[PDB]
C-alpha cells in the first residue's frame, strides 16, 4: 500500500512532510534549520508547511533559503491570517510570503483559521490568486465539520484542497466526524502536532511503557511509531517538525513502517477512539 496522498494538483505526495513552526526565531539556528529541511527533501519528503505567522516571516525566509535551486522538488504550503483573507488584503499577504520564500508561486495556500470575513469573500480571493498563478490550489486549517459544511455551501468552496487540523494518538477527536466527512468528499487532511509536540501536549505519551515496548519490539523509536500511526489510513498527510537531522531521517523512515492489526488494537486500548463529537482540538 503506497504511503502517498493525492494533494492539490499533485497526484501523489509522500504522506510525511516537513513542519516549520519554531523555525526562524533565532539567527543562530538558521543554518541548522536550513539543513534539517534540506535533509528532509533529500530523503524524499516533499511537502513543506509554513505560514506568514511563524516567526513573523522568519520561518518562510528559512524555507526560501533551504529550497533555493530546488523549487521543482518541493510542494510548498503556506497560510494567511484570516484578517488578511479578504478582497483588500489577500494579495499583499500572498506577495509578502512569496518574497520571503523567494518563489513565484505556492502549491497550496491555507486560510489559517476562520475569522470574521465571510467565507464567500475568502474563497473569491483565493480563486483570484489561483487565476493569477500565484497559488496552484487553496485550502483551509482549523475548520471543524460545521465550518467545512458552511464552506462547501459557498460558491467554489468545493475547490478546497485540504484541511489542516491537529491529530495524533492522544488527540483523535477528528475520527468521529471530520475525517469521515473529509473522506466522503475526497479531501486529504494535513495532521499537525502529529508527535503531540514530541509529547509536550499530552503528559506520558512518550514516557509510556507499552508504547516503548512496542517500538523496541520492531527496533523503531516511539516518534516513528506515532507517525506511522497517524498515516496508517489513506488521506492523511502528517507534517512533523524537525530541526534535528537525526529526527528528519527517522521521520522519513516512518514511511516504511507497516503497523499490524494486533499493534493497532493495542494502541486503541491505550488511547481509545472517540465515541462522540469532540470540540476540535487546536493549539
Ligand atoms: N495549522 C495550524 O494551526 C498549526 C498549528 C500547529 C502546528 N502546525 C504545523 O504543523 C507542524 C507540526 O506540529 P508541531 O511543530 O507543532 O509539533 P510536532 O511536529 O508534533 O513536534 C515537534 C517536536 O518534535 C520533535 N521531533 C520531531 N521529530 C522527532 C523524532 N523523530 N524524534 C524525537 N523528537 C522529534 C521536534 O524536535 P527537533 O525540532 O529538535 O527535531 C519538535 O521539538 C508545525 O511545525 C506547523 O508546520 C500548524
Amino acid at each position: 500500500v503506497k504511503k502517498t496522498v493525492r494533494f492539490g494538483e499533485q497526484a501523489a505526495v509522500p504522506a510525511i512532510g516537513l513542519g516549520t513552526w519554531y523555525m526562524g526565531e533565532h539567527a543562530a539556528q538558521r543554518q541548522q534549520e536550513v539543513a534539517a529541511l534540506r535533509a528532509g527533501i533529500d530523503h524524499g519528503l516533499t511537502v513543506i508547511d509554513t505560514a506568514e505567522m511563524y516567526a513573523d516571516g522568519g520561518a518562510e525566509e528559512v524555507v526560501g533559503q533551504a529550497i533555493r535551486g530546488l523549487r521543482d522538488r518541493v510542494v510548498l504550503v503556506s497560510k494567511v491570517y484570516p484578517w488578511h483573507a479578504g478582497k483588500a488584503a489577500m494579495h499583499r499577504a500572498c506577495e509578502n510570503s512569496l518574497r520571503r520564500l523567494q518563489t513565484d508561486y505556492l502549491d497550496m495556500y491555507l486560510l489559517h483559521w476562520r475569522g470574521d470575513i465571510p467565507l464567500q469573500e475568502t474563497v473569491e480571493a483565493m480563486e483570484k490568486l489561483v487565476a493569477e498563478g500565484k497559488i496552484r490550489r487553496w485550502g483551509v486549517s482549523n475548520l471543524d465539520t460545521e465550518d467545512m459544511q458552511a464552506l462547501w455551501r459557498t460558491a467554489d468552496g468545493e475547490h478546497c484542497a485540504t484541511n489542516q487540523v491537529l491529530y495524533h494518538l492522544a488527540s483523535r477527536g477528528i475520527e468521529y466526524d471530520l475525517l469521515p466527512w473529509c473522506q466522503q468528499h475526497s479531501l486529504p487532511v494535513m495532521a499537525y502536532c502529529p508527535l503531540a509536540q514530541a509529547g509536550r501536549l499530552r503528559d506520558g505519551l512518550f514516557q509510556h511503557s507499552d508504547i516503548i515496548n512496542m517500538a523496541n519490539a520492531r527496533g523503531i523509536t516511539v516518534a516513528q511509531l506515532l507517525l506511522a500511526w497517524v498515516i496508517r489510513h489513506p488521506g492523511v498527510l502528517a507534517i512533523p517538525k524537525a530541526a534535528s537531522i537525526e529526527h528528519v531521517v527517522q521521520n522519513a523512515a516512518a514511511l516504511d513502517i507497516v503497523l499490524s492489526g494486533e499493534e493497532l488494537a493495542q494502541l486503541d486500548r491505550l488511547y481509545p477512539p472517540p465515541q462522540r463529537k469532540n470540540r476540535l482540538d487546536m493549539v
